[PDB]
């Protein structure tokens, strides 16, 4: 009854926003999702996601999508490999644990979520630019100069959201590490040396402060990421131009001088690199207790943190579960109280996850680290 005759708008059709949409809409709420991506066919760059039983999988179950997730997810082994290609540990998958946290492609996840929504729930090509309250409703203005209205706004548009003002003025901060990601499509053909070294398992390696993570089978592509402490020179002078492949390759081949040729080949064979400083949206300061209209935040928009904890999507999916529950479970007598309780709970597990992620980051990039 809280949401009677209420138009709810979710900003962002990432995993968290689509899951929030589903959890509300299945209860007959009036939901719209605004997504900047041009259309549903847009390729989502990055690695695979794994849903944990007590958070992400619980959200999928509550949404009716757990078996669909299992159908499309792949259980993956993991090898810890030294810089010379020697496997130090092979942690293959046990049929016992195949459903513990199988890896799902990000586009596959978006599709099962989209398929669970009514048609035309997501409005594509809508990059929200301004969000200001008018009367008792929010005014949403998009890059394409269109405008829309809503009674409640849930911000789920990622860690770099520019529309957080009415919730908090806290700013994103860099943590001191940097990540470079890329894909090699059809790796069996195009990087056979490294693909064979992976041996059908995810690969992790750490050397001289440089971490390499790779997944040889993300829907026909090998995805890899190289992470390190941000060079201090970058702080003032830019040394690597991430629009110039050859600039990136020259830097990485320098860093990877001591590594086996199969790793150097992987770098030489990548057509395009994506470089990003690790960031956090810290939960140190409380959010604003006075807001002009109902608004809150979920996912990375709420608690962006370094991904080396394996945290990330599962916290966001718990946000959607708790916020959706609060809004539909009859326990609260206003939207504001339902939101405030959600934020209370999220700050709790969010602060915990952020603290673990910073510890792990400090440990993983120390020169003594060994997995
Ligand atoms: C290098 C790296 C590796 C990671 N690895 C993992 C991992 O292994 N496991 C894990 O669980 N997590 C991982 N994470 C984190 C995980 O990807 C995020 O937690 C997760 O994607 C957050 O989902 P979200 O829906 O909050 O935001 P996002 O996935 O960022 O989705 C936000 C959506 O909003 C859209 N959007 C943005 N701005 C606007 C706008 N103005 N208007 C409209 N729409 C907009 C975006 O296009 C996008 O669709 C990793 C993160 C990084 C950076």
């Amino acid at each position: 009854t809280l949401l009677k005759h209420k138009k709810i708008t979710i900003i962002g059709a990432g995993p968290v926003g689509l899951t929030m949409a589903r959890l509300l809409q299945q209860n007959g709420v009036d939901i719209t999702v605004y997504e900047r991506d041009k259309d549903q066919d847009a390729r989502i760059f990055g690695g695979t996601l794994d849903l944990h039983r007590d958070s992400g999988q619980e959200a999928m179950k509550r949404a009716g999508l757990l078996q669909t997730y299992y159908d499309l997810a792949l259980p993956m082994g993991v090898n810890i490999v030294d810089e010379k290609g020697n496997i130090l540990t092979t942690k293959n998958v046990r049929p016992e644990n195949r459903f513990d946290n199988p890896e799902i492609n990000r586009n596959d996840l978006r599709t099962i979520l989209l398929n669970s929504l009514q048609n035309d729930t997501v409005i594509w090509d809508r990059k929200l630019v301004t969000l200001e309250p008018d009367k008792e409703k929010w005014i949403l203005t998009f890059e394409d100069k269109s405008s829309e209205t809503a009674d409640l706004v849930i911000i789920a548009n990622g860690g770099m959201s520019k529309v957080r003002k009415f919730v908090t003025d806290t700013e994103v901060e860099e943590t001191g590490t940097f990540n470079i990601q890329a894909d090699i499509h059809q790796p069996e053909v195009n990087c056979p040396g490294f693909f064979q070294l992976c041996n059908g398992n995810r690969l992790m390696a750490a050397h001289q402060g440089n971490l390499l993570f790779a997944n040889p089978n993300n829907n026909g592509a090998l995805h890899f990421g190289i992470s390190f402490k941000t060079p201090d020179e970058w702080k003032s002078k830019t040394r690597v131009d991430f629009q110039d492949r050859n600039s990136v390759v020259d830097f990485l081949l320098k860093k990877f001088s001591d590594w086996d040729e199969r790793y150097k080949e992987l770098i030489r064979l990548t057509s395009s690199f994506v470089g990003l400083a690790t960031r956090i949206f810290p939960l140190d300061k409380s959010w604003k207790s006075k807001r002009p209209l109902p608004i809150t935040m979920i996912g990375d928009a709420a608690h962006l943190m370094p991904p080396f904890a394996g945290q990330g999507v599962n916290s966001g999916l718990m946000d959607a579960l708790i916020l959706s529950d609060n809004l539909t479970n009859g326990k609260f007598n206003s939207i504001e109280e339902a939101i405030e309780n959600y934020e209370q709970q999220m700050f709790a597990y969010g602060r915990e996850a952020q603290a673990e992620s910073i510890i792990n980051e400090t440990e993983m990039f120390s020169l003594d680290f060994s997995f």
